[PDB]
């Protein structure tokens, strides 16, 4: 099972479930392979129905499709496609949270509030939104409107695009007409541009994606600005994770998706309903976490992440899962069917994401209370009904570190440097303390164990003193990996990283340094390492593709994990993903994404399967940047 | 050659094809089989990385997606992708009409102006628009920005769809939520929900097809609109068909793609620019069309249509082709390469559709003029080059009496009863004359010999006194084989049907009948047939899925006939397929889409490869409506 995963907790799970014969994700991999080499390289398209149309990767025909698409036309259709769909959920995703603000202001869902005043008000300028002299709900009210404004063309771009980056990267890349008009605009057309017939240039159709991947940046920016006003900006929070969260005499309710916008309700309500438990022979309602609804609620709450990603059904396999509150992005839809086996109530709550097999809440923020209510009492029909069942929980957890928004990084740094708190790690970074800056964001896949390459690739970084932070499901690998464990830096850290975070610690009145890990929350949540990133570039005046910082999508999966790769790439880093994207079927395109774009952006991809390899790369990217700022390295 | 195209103007130039050694349509699909069954089927996902995914029709493993996607939701979620990248070629097309139409009226484009100034008064009227003491400039305006609005979300759904459709058919889907809140926002809500771990509920990823494929709908229809203001509303126009209307001694310039605003600009120019196509050497200029855009302009000006769809390579290989100027959608990007053997000269002339190796002109409304001398000089420069090089037109064409927009077949029928024009129509219906309506819409399809379903389907029809209309590709098919020449009457038209047209042009002073099939336009213009549809739904009283009309995509090929095909059904409609979509690896989701979808909306999809059993198929269709509405049969 250690080929499976990485992680103690999941395979003890894996065991349970193979005695038990409940087929995982595991499983339906093996009876996959070998799985389609036309797929997996990009050479297989699908747009019209004179396909399929496939491109043997060498050898003898077929070379073209049928209409004349090349190969390279088609795989960067495919890619375009799929950066478009990423773009789709984080946008969805914000559009929904919009709707939601600007519902709470007008009376018609006192369940939501402006949670955090100075964040709507920063927000606000950032904007160009008047403040002076304004009632709160009305500066929302416009910041709601701008917000869905940004959705569809107007006599502005997209202002979560404009306003959140650098002008000299702006200027850089309206130059090639990559500032995106609308956000479902762009997605819309990349879904004509890449239809059969139009758009058959690579080089313009991966523009096309460029720009498409600056509307899903905006969208993560835009949901983590609304989802901090509606819920409260992150500060510095210690809980737990992995299954050993689960309590037997508990409840246990997990919270799963991506929007919090029912979630955090649920946390509140939860802790209420808690003599209403104890009637039912439970000690309470144990919230807790899967995936990046449970990051949201770990960030803003310390609400304890279970599981993530991949790994997601081992939780029901323990029997004490009671109940699985369902939104939408990066559920598996066996999840539905193994409840059967399992007694979970499954849970949707969205109408665009239902599940056969799954009950249905009709989720509307009008009636969020009464709606968490509804659920929570289900769960508290199951907890009842396993009375006497022994349960499996392994008692595998580790302990979290977390809340660390840009907001929350800025005010750490603001105790060694109160009115320039970027310049200590400025400071830190020239004399090598801090060699350079590592996201690791994006999902598991089953196609790597898991969190091996995370975990491979973090503690060879670690070692070389390079800052570390961490976002979805890459901060879920590493928190259960004890990553984010203030007691684990000595064992971790280089010694001048080590030094920088004992320092901010010690100056934020903890006698123990910062976690080696920093936790900067969800997938939107990117959008935070983005204004962390664009606020160094701004106070060091140069532009990103200066900077030493890069990113790592180590075990990629979804298409909103493509869609973040590629505006990485576009705002200017040095990107690595992990898994292969399905772009080798092309080396002309290929090259564009891996050397090419260096030229429009100053981005490019490092595409690197190997773990110690990519860390290699990673770190002669990084120190590639701090030589060409004229440092040591 | 016959096995490739019944049409001989083709099966010619494929014989030449073929001993020059030039690839075509048909070799590319010859060399494709056999094709991907997981494709054909429906069976197959790639919307992550941890795929590509396959499913087994039929065996053993895989059964199942890796995630847990079965089969029905693997189905339903491509599916749902293909309508919405028929809707963004649909609404994207409309979209740059729109704002067109912006730039005419505030003075920035000078070569645009309100040509049909009825049209844009009864759209505004249709839209709720003031009218009364406003400047035609300002009406457009409001025009222009509601279709611009119409693109998200609002205090009001798509006007585009609630406006166009009888309050009937919109409270039945309003009841079931089909009613679209914008178009490209359900394109990308459609995207999400497709997405990695959202909806995987058969039913539920379905009725999102639909209503986003009645925002395909609003697209074609604001297309309609737009262009018919710009440019004209199209009237009963005389003109011909098919490669022989070739000129060797002319500056042959095929107009090719869908959105007419570039290509109605090169029509008038060229007429100017004749004594300087005589200066080198040519009788003059000759603008055939290809595709939509070339029905664009043969339905407004008589520009006699050269040929069509899967066969478009072939007008190159005459060697009389000097230009062909393209938008976007349905371009075979072979052409790029064909064009270094045959000297044609190819253009593109949108930015998000290039083709690597054409030359690219950067079409702007506001140049469009200029623009327009620049594309036809660099076409008199070809046919200079090719001085002395024999050609090969085939001497085929057939003549296409044309124009039926719904304004032109009310008129017409107004001759025969002037303030009640439907009425004509409707008691031909019910006494017979009339057995139905059938609309043919869409591509040619390389699996298919090309036009053999169009012209098996339509012969049987006809000869059962079916009015047939046609847009599209469809009718592009059936220009070419004679049907739009009201000499072939007698031959092809059942006794009833031929009194209805012979009365009907009698009436409208031409000694002879209309011709035998309808030509109502481009792919948008299937929002013609639907405005008919709807008006005689209500002269009649009833909801469109109780109307004796049917529509059939004989041979379909491009995602936009997926989504015309969808919303065909769902505004209520029978709507035979005769190409296979990727549905048959799902029983569930083709028992929706051929059976349960008519509890919903009324109509349904008839998916029959065979043209013989499909015109039965379709018959029994339109008589079980007879029926219903206690007509004999
Ligand atoms: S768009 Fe071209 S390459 Fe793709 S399926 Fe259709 S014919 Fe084949
Ligand atoms: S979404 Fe599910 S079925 Fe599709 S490729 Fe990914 S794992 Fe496979
Ligand atoms: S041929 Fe396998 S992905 Fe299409
Ligand atoms: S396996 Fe052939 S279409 Fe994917
Ligand atoms: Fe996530
Ligand atoms: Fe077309």
């Amino acid at each position: 099972q250690n080929l499976k995963s990485t992680d103690r907790a999941v395979q003890q799970m894996l065991d349970k479930a193979k005695r038990e014969g409940i087929q995982t994700v595991w499983d339906r991999y093996e009876a996959m392979k070998p799985q389609c080499g036309f797929g997996e390289t990009g050479l297989c398209c699908r747009h019209c129905l004179q396909g399929p149309c496939r491109i043997n990767p060498f050898g003898d025909e077929p070379k073209v499709g049928i209409c004349g698409a090349t190969a390279e036309v088609i795989v960067a259709r495919g890619l375009d496609r799929s950066i478009a769909a990423g773009a789709a959920g984080h946008s969805g995703h914000a559009k929904h949270l919009a709707h939601t603000l600007k519902k709470a202001v007008q009376g018609k869902a006192a369940s939501y509030m402006i949670k955090d005043r100075t964040k709507l008000h920063s927000i606000a300028k950032r904007l160009g939104i008047p403040t002076e002299g304004q009632k709160d709900e009305d500066i929302a009210l416009e910041v709601a409107k701008a917000a869905l404004a940004d959705f569809h063309e107007k006599d502005t771009p997209v202002l979560w695009v404009t306003t959140v980056l650098p002008p000299s990267r702006v200027k850089v890349l309206s130059a090639h007409g990559l500032i995106p008009a609308g956000i479902d605009h762009e997605i819309a057309e990349i879904m004509h541009r890449t239809s059969m017939g139009c758009d058959a240039d690579a080089q313009n159709l991966l523009l096309g994606g460029l720009r498409c991947s600056l509307a899903d940046l905006a969208g993560c920016y835009m949901g983590t600005d609304l989802a901090d006003i509606l819920f409260g900006t992150p500060a510095p929070v210690v809980t737990e994770s992995n299954l050993g969260v689960l309590k037997a005499d508990a409840v246990n309710v997990a919270v799963h998706g991506h929007n919090p916008v029912l979630s955090d309700i649920i946390v509140s309500v939860s802790k209420e309903m808690e003599n209403e438990a104890r009637a039912a022979g439970a000690t309470g309602i144990n919230v807790v976490g899967i995936c990046c609804t449970g990051n949201e609620v770990l960030m803003r709450h310390g609400i304890p992440a279970c599981t993530h990603s991949v790994s997601q059904e081992m939780a029901m396999i323990t029997g004490a899962l009671d109940a699985m509150i369902l939104d939408y992005q990066c559920i598996q839809p066996s999840v539905a069917t193994i409840a059967e086996c399992t007694g979970t109530t499954v849970i949707t709550t969205m109408e665009m994401s239902k599940i056969t097999g799954a009950t249905h809440v009709n989720f509307a923020e009008e009636a969020a209370v009464e709606n968490a209510k509804q659920i929570l009492r289900l769960a508290i029909d199951t907890f009842k009904r396993r009375k006497g069942k022994p349960v499996e929980i392994p008692n595998i957890k580790t302990k979290v570190v977390a809340g660390f928004s840009t907001e929350a990084i800025i005010n750490a740094l603001s105790k060694l440097n109160a009115n320039d708190p970027l310049k200590p790690l400025i400071d830190n970074v020239v004399n090598g303390n801090i060699r350079g800056v590592c996201l690791f964001a994006g999902c598991n896949n089953v196609k790597v164990p898991q969190d091996q390459n995370f975990t491979t690739i973090a503690r060879k970084l670690l070692k070389q003193n390079v800052l570390v932070v961490a976002t979805g499901c890459g901060a879920g690998a590493l928190m259960r990996h004890g990553f984010m464990d203030p007691a684990n830096v000595d064992e971790l850290c280089g010694d001048g990283l080590k030094a920088v975070l004992t320092a901010i610690g010690e100056a934020n009145g903890l006698g123990g340094p910062l976690p080696p890990v920093l936790h900067m929350g969800s997938c939107v949540d990117n959008s935070r390492a983005v204004a962390l990133v664009a606020a160094l570039a701004n106070r060091l005046g140069v532009d990103l593709d200066r900077l030493p910082v890069v990113a790592s999508a180590a075990e990629a999966m979804h298409e909103k994990a493509v869609a973040i790769g590629t505006w990485a790439v576009t705002i200017g880093l040095p990107t690595h993903i992990g898994v292969l994207p399905p772009i080798t079927g092309s080396l002309p395109v290929t090259q564009i994404l891996t050397s090419s774009v260096k030229d429009i952006t100053g981005g490019y991809f490092i595409v690197e399967l190997d773990p110690e390899t990519a860390a290699d790369k990673l770190l002669a990217a990084i120190n590639e940047r701090r030589a060409g700022l004229g440092l040591p390295w």
